[PDB]
């Protein structure tokens, strides 16, 4: 078995509040690149650019959302 | 409908953990079910342990994982 980048597109942004859940992968056996992969609340699934400043901060805002 | 979406997945959280350790994050923002946000990590093995989202190690961990590729 071989498994391969799932992203072949990444963007710079989604909008906060319609995010439902991320998941972050580093490299590995599969992939060089980290992916970071946002399903959204209408069930989108969508690649974000790990590196984007834009991109950094939302993760940021979700880990520090909680109260 | 389903137990991730009625409650918290986590027991409890660690402060940190060996980030050559992690094979994937998930990261939930708090919702209905639950007032924190969530960071699961798999761990190399298959074991799922929570992370503290805001022990500065860990938002460390986040960083690093996301500029790997970067020089």
């Amino acid at each position: 078995s071989e498994l391969r980048c799932q992203c072949l597109k990444t963007l710079p942004r989604v909008d906060f509040k319609n995010i439902q859940s991320l998941s972050v992968t580093p490299p590995g056996p599969h992939c060089a690149q980290t992916e970071v992969i946002a399903t959204l609340k209408g069930g989108q699934k969508v690649c974000l650019d790990p590196e984007a400043p834009l991109v950094q901060k939302i993760i940021q805002k979700i880990l520090n959302k909680g109260k």
